[PDB]
């Protein structure tokens, strides 16, 4: 004869610690669903959707933290009814951590631009986070996860973008537990696209700044790098923001303004090219020097008619190259000088 309803539901009744990285479903068996309702504490309806077929039914919007939620099902069919309800406690967080991705969603960046997740906690569980960030890549490329420090994670192929590529990034970090009760405050979801290849590269035995579009020499820039005392670091480095005119301030780079190698002046058309404070900017008091020797304390020093081209040229994520300078190599947790560590290294991860 007929067969009594059966239900399911993708919580459990007396579940806690239940996570809010999914929506909560009942699903109907031998019958449809006739009513299903769920709410907190304080009774408001929880919004939800049910199929055409009144076969499943699903949570239309997010479930908040240390909540008490109250699931009523009502099933009916030629069998008869089934009546269940359950009742669940949802993630109780020590703490929270809102994420931060760049490149912003839209933009059009240069071969060099790493994917850059920033959590403004210390991430004690990276596998955790690594898990739960998605990158769909068109045409699709090999890539892997790599972190800078305990609060910034990065993701790049092995080699620079092939232009055109697509690149979408979600941080579906909503609900899951980063360590520790570490859990994400929102999700996030920016996409971008690589533009054209170009790679300027310095060379430090010709004090010349050398800008390749798409393999072509389109510029070539007298400079003067860092001298043999501050000198400019080999290696490759990444654009970051550009300035039509930026105040230098030497103590944001943790060096006194009042010292030897100190510095409080205003400069224009100012290119960031690594966090530790590599620059290429206006400098008209080296002219002269610029093409032959080093007088700098690490940025590459340009004419004003030159670097305003760099700066218009120029987008986030193209590449500068500095080479057989008296300098190291600049670090790969930089910020700016991901490509300096091996690919294999890179690869490996340090997610611990
Ligand atoms: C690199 C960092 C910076 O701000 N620099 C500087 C520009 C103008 C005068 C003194 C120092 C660099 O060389």
């Amino acid at each position: 004869d007929l067969l009594v309803p059966k239900l399911t539901a993708s919580v459990t009744d007396g579940a806690v610690g239940v996570t809010v990285d999914a929506p909560v479903s009942v699903t109907a068996a031998d019958g449809v669903l006739a009513a299903v309702t769920m709410v907190n504490d304080n009774g408001r309806p929880v919004a939800g959707r049910l199929s055409p077929d009144g076969l499943r039914w699903s949570t239309t919007e997010q479930l908040g933290y240390n909540r008490r939620y109250t699931l009523n099902a009502t099933a009916l069919g030629l069998g008869g009814a089934a009546t269940r309800q359950l009742t669940f406690q949802t993630s109780s967080p020590a703490h929270l951590t809102m994420p931060y991705v760049m490149p912003g969603d839209g933009e059009v960046v240069g071969v060099g631009e790493p994917v850059a997740i920033r959590f403004d906690e210390n991430i004690a569980d990276r596998g955790a986070a690594e898990k739960a960030i998605k990158i769909t890549t068109n045409p699709p490329v090999e890539g892997a996860f790599y972190w800078l420090n305990n609060r910034e994670v990065r993701w790049r192929p092995e080699h620079f973008w092939k232009p055109g590529t697509a690149v979408d990034v979600a941080v579906n970090t909503y609900g899951v537990d980063l360590g520790e009760g570490m859990f994400g405050e929102d999700n996030v979801q920016t996409h971008f696209t690589i533009g054209d290849e170009v790679i300027a590269t310095a060379d430090d035995n010709t004090k010349i700044l050398t800008v390749r579009v798409n393999g072509e020499v389109v510029k070539s820039m007298p400079t003067s790098m860092g001298k043999d005392s501050t000198p400019t670091a080999n290696g490759i480095y990444i654009v970051g923001s550009r300035y039509k005119h930026i105040i230098m301030d030497s103590s944001t780079y943790g060096v006194p303004v009042n010292s030897p190698n100190g510095y409080r002046t205003d400069v224009d058309w100012a290119t960031q090219i690594s966090y530790s404070g590599v620059f290429v900017h206006s400098a008209p008091w080296s002219v002269g020097a610029q093409g032959h020797t080093n007088t700098s304390h690490g940025c590459l020093n340009v004419s004003p008619s030159n670097a305003q081209w760099f700066y218009d040229h120029v987008k986030r994520g193209d590449i500068v190259e500095v080479v057989n300078t008296v300098g190291g190599t600049l670090p790969g947790i930089d910020g700016l000088g991901d490509w300096n560590i091996p690919w294999d290294q890179w690869r490996a991860g340090n997610a611990k």
